């Protein structure tokens, strides 16, 4: 089968089991694809969307351990251009209009969050060992 | 190269960049290896070594989302025994004295943690967002 290439970004701040399951997703939407995985600029991500704990540094040196993927692109472009499409020999974007021009294409691919597993509700578990009263 | 075993253990709690790092290290100490992860069980952990957030079934699937695991034993006996080493074929224990049987076989093998990289070090850095006064 010939070999897709796929296209998922994010911040990945606090990289959880979410993260990794929307990233495995990504790379099995074909048998065969190459996943590469584009990570956020610290300043675009603060100007545009919200607080982040970790450097792109961190963010990206925690993402290579992670098996799904097979190339990084870091820091990423804040808005996915056809001209970055091209450029990469992407197949598909993997995402959870703007999106638009991609379905229009035929090159949007849907995956989705998983709740509840996010490192922010693990210390949320934490502190519910200390009662109100 | 002959294909080595190797066997490494822990609680792997709120995987982080240190666990990674500590499994990239045990699955390069040879050229070919097999790359053996025991996760100990909720029960053992909690009596013997301290408060653990996820339960094994969290931690082993988020385990199996790290490139450089290769099997995993969930949940993994708290101590480490000869006839285990046998049962699993295994060359190497990957550890970061109870260990002296181990280095006596010369079947030991020392790998590193790395240092404020945990998923607590995180969350104490959102912290320090919040001048005291």
């Amino acid at each position: 089968s010939k070999n897709v290439v796929i296209y998922a970004d994010g911040v990945y701040d606090m990289l959880h089991l979410g993260h990794m399951k929307q990233l495995e997703q990504a790379k099995k939407l074909f048998e065969n694809t190459t996943l590469i995985v584009g990570v956020t600029s610290d300043n675009e991500t603060k100007l545009f969307k919200g607080q982040v704990v970790q450097t792109l540094e961190e963010r990206t040196e925690t993402l290579k351990h992670i098996r799904w993927v097979d190339e990084i692109i870091s820091p990423c472009p804040w808005v996915v251009t056809p001209e970055f499409l091209e450029k990469y020999k992407i197949d598909y974007v993997a995402h959870d209009d703007i999106y638009a021009w991609l379905k229009r294409a035929g090159k949007f691919k849907a995956t989705q969050r998983t709740e509840g597993v996010s490192t922010t509700d693990l210390i949320v578990r934490i502190l519910k060992n200390y009662e109100d009263y």
